[PDB]
């Protein structure tokens, strides 16, 4: 892929293009359970040093059950659940008479098995832990006979080792009420999770793309606890199904753009809204305002469309015509001509005002550009860093060709004393009204 | 607890009622203790494979208490403390000489004790785990003597497994510069805190309450580190006290309410401002305009009062008569007709604008209903998700009655012309005298 | 230092003096490796429990390094990345042939070596942690060879024990991208940051800084993970370096002004904008708008500048003349007269307004004073909370010196009629040329 960058200098924004979609659009669950054991405390005469170490981590068991009782007892909402509402609703029905017994019956034999459940949803379940059968055979004789059995100090090490991963499931589960995100390896090994993607109904470039970016998927999952019954523990864990693939993708980034008077209280700002992250989908375009929505891998953006908009096509040309019809180009104004710089993906956008010192320098040369007053641009190539201010900022060293788009900014085809200067989102054709409002109250006087 | 929605198609708003309160208005300060070894190294003549084991699991204490020393020297501010100062307080008191020697004996022969401090505080204490009494009973005879004595492998392990708890204190405590929440079960396990709860002075329907929601309690108590003097390891657990029970809550949800021209730039459009949880407390309202600021289980609400603003009870008003001269209901407009849903408790408010495509549909039914331009909104009863543009919402399947109250939309009752549309935070009077203004500038002309 | 406070109560606002600043301006990249085993699995006839146990940690050593090598292949983007820049050029260069082999032959026969790089940097490489002499001496000769040799139950151990690290460090890698902060001490453990520090390119007042403050420091570095390759496991641990030391840095704290009419819907307000850490800074001053990006220790503030803006040191006069033409103090306007308090470094604003409760008490004397309608200021000599509303705020017990700057609110100096009420970013001259507009409409009528 690509990488290309396009700085407008007529409106002080920047587009990084050449980047690939992978939107989710649907969630797969699964059903992940742990064979439990249904023991009851058992106390003989024990004094014997292994014998106490056992009943210590059969204690953290009996807890760690008893706590994931207590958790499952009452569970907390997290505000309208909705990007959970898919494994809630498989909980809701694993929680009815006889589908837990379905579940222990397809993995009675293997660890992995497709259910069909009694809602119509083929959901993949998996057995990653069997503590009833460590428990029951190595276990029992132990404390269940009369007086105590005398357990091989291997038993006493491997016990704390299969007793882990319960323990540490139950400490996720319990400080977050339940629902933890990303999902965990103690939830779903790396192993676990790459055969779980590959036994998805889905296509093998999904399977590739899932298990290429596994990192990627654990963060825009969910682990979702279920119920403790019948000797079982099961929880869902609802994985991502990008229903988006290989749209173009763009990111929108934009600086303020004042006008560079000398006396202050005389200048007039601008600066274009909705910056983010832009991909093609389903003929509009999914917009993705909030920062920490899309995480990038290579020249792939991989958002969640719950946190987007959805815009027409032509939310585009504000990038190639921001005065133009088809669309309403959004702007916020202000009189705050404060220096800043934004980091692009093949350069750095840089507002200079006042008697800030902006520059662009190489390691070994120095500097090797001093912005001017107003809205400027440099690429990477050749530049490591930009200072502003005290501030130094690092530019990104991805290779890629920018285009810088040459052209007056706009902020100085208006005049100021009719300019409305503290709009926080006003489009262009809102200030070019509420211009011609202000150009009657002055044409009648 | 029965829940109702109610959808104010006038206002493009709705109100889910029937939640009950549970606001912290106190704090419960305890002191959890760490009984510790105030040996040094020792060194003798050793090869053995198990005291190496041994000494290595003393130098992991020994690098613990040292670091729990360094982080006790200079303990970080977290912005104004005020809600860790009950905590604070109590750790300022417990540097005084002397106080650590009171709780050291009234936790000299039981692991809880109730200790009066020397500044009228009745805190309860805890010695959660005793490493003076394992490591001066079990290991001194195996270093400090002038030849290591061999130890039985039991004890290696046992000395594993106690020294945990301590490492993990202290590795929670240095990442979070000596303050951690939620609190952790290596801070206080469940069995502590659910014996803790008991142990407090307070009604028994607060134990119940507590007891029931511990997950939630956890996820709104402090643990703050005090002090290592004198093999003592002391710090504060901060638990919530819920001052305000049982008062009704509702939750506001908002949408933007636009009018429908076809030609952009002539519509105009406004939205209710302050969504949120709003609570009875003390013959006003507790607002909570902060999302993460309360915790909801089963109908009740779990809010911090902290983080509130004290409203008269007449803000009410603004869901049933937005135009009524008791209170200002505040608005803010603006000409940004974007689509966009809202999942409430009992069903989906959806803003439709433009060329969105917004439809309501059942699992195997399909769509069901299509929206039209304007606010709508759609019950849960028969609904199963909600889209709108390329977005896919889940409708929360919570059991309730919804009424929707129609009305003509106030929008409509705006001149166009006239109207304030990039207003950020105006009341309805406000826009009102704005456009009585607006009116004499024409008036005159 | 001396801790001062000044309340201005013609302007609601205060400010937090005598603070000192500790800006970070640099980064020290370091890299960190893990000595491997690039040994294969290898079955022989076993049995014996020792044997299971050994194999068993040996598969968990062996999905951790396949798990390393698989995010490995893919590193994802950190939202421009700029703030790790640092290390991520050293990661680069790291990938280059024959740079692993320079460190693996520095890091031959001591922990800790300094390697000049092949790009001109000098880093201080460390090797934490040595799996291939253990795996290649203790447990080859177990697996290795045709029939497995038994290993004694100290070797089970110590190999839990040494695998560890490896299995937590990959734990944090794959939850987190391969971009970890805060550090960790599994990242890097006390023990090694305070050595890395002490090892460091930096004087003898810095070292004692760092490590005065290693939690801070922590909390403001990275750890960047680099490759896997020929053996070696290594990853970039980023410090700060800070290159402003002990400048004046002080705290402006705001609360709405409004006036105090009892119809409402007369009453208007403005707030101070620009509340944060300021600290002076090479001529000068570095301002921090983001409540989180500052800790404060002690009266030693520790910011990073990359969330910094740089002003004009005239931007203090807005706190000694807001009406003073050298800087143009900005304000927000509104018509929202809610009650609200800010708790300060050394008391507590109150903004009251409406039927607000307001009172400031003493824990043993109750209520010592109640706040009239408007915006005032109590000091902490005496104070230990403050009421407003439903709420109660704990005064930070702080010693220090407040004054109150007595002064007319200036909020009464505006005509309501002409009052540019709704403001969201407007200078103090920006809203006195707005109301010489609206006077120039009603002078023409
Ligand atoms: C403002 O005036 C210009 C000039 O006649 C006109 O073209 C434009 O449509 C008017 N209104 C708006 C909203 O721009
Ligand atoms: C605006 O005009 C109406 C009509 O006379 C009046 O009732 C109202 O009080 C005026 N002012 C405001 C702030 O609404
Ligand atoms: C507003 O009017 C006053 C009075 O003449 C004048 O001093 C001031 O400069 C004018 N303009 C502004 C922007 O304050």
């Amino acid at each position: 892929q690509n990488i290309t960058e396009e700085f407008y200098q007529s409106t002080c924004s920047a587009v990084s293009k050449g980047y690939l979609s992978a939107l989710r659009t649907g969630w797969y669950t699964s059903v992940i359970t742990i064979e439990l054991s249904n023991i009851k405390e058992n106390k003989c005469n024990g004094t014997d040093a292994k014998v106490k170490l056992i009943k210590q981590e059969l204690d953290k068991y009996k807890n760690a059950v008893t706590d994931l009782q207590l958790l499952m007892q009452s569970t907390p909402a997290t505000g309208s659940g909705s990007a959970i509402a898919s494994g809630v609703a498989v909980c809701k029905v694993l929680h009815l008479e006889g589908e837990v017994n379905k579940i222990k019956s397809a993995l009675l034999s293997t660890n992995k098995a497709v259910v069909s459940l009694s809602n119509g949803v083929s959901v993949l379940t998996s057995k990653v832990l069997d503590l009833k059968n460590y428990i029951d055979k190595q276990l029992l004789p132990i404390v269940n006979k009369q007086s105590c059995s005398i357990p091989n100090i291997e038993t006493v090490i491997e016990f704390q080792q299969k007793n882990n991963r319960l323990l540490e499931i139950t400490r996720e589960f319990s400080v977050n009420a339940g629902v933890t995100t990303p999902v965990s390896t103690y939830m779903l090994t790396n192993s676990e999770l790459l055969s779980l993607i590959n036994d998805m109904p889905i296509t093998n470039d999904q399977k590739k793309l899932m298990s290429n970016n596994v990192q990627i998927v654990r963060q825009q999952s969910y682990s979702i606890m279920c119920i403790i019954k019948e000797e079982v523990l099961a929880y869902v864990v609802q994985l991502p199904l990008y229903g988006v693939i290989d749209t173009p993708c763009w990111k929108l980034h934009t600086s303020p753009l004042c006008t560079t008077n000398t006396k202050e209280g005389s200048n007039i700002c601008l600066t274009r809204t909705d910056r983010g992250w832009y991909c093609d989908n389903a003929g509009s375009v999914s917009f993705f305002p909030q920062a920490e929505t899309c995480k990038v891998q290579s020249n792939r953006v991989f958002c969640d469309t719950m946190n987007s908009l959805t815009l027409p096509s032509e939310v585009n040309l504000c990038n190639v015509d921001i005065f133009n019809p088809k669309y309403d180009c959004k702007i916020m104004t202000s009189k705050t001509d404060v220096s800043s710089s934004v980091i692009t993906s093949l350069g750095a956008i840089v507002s200079c005002y006042g008697k800030t010192k902006c520059t662009a320098s190489n390691k070994n040369r120095g500097i090797i550009k001093t912005f001017s007053n107003g809205c400027d641009y440099v690429s990477n190539k050749g530049v490591d860093t930009v200072s502003v201010g005290n501030t130094l900022y690092y530019v990104n060293k991805q290779e890629g060709k920018s285009l810088y788009v040459k052209g007056e900014p706009i902020i100085n085809f208006y005049d100021p004393l009719v300019f409305p200067s503290d709009e926080f989102d006003a489009s262009i054709s809102q200030v070019n009204e509420k211009i011609n409002q202000s150009l009657a109250f002055i044409r009648k006087s």
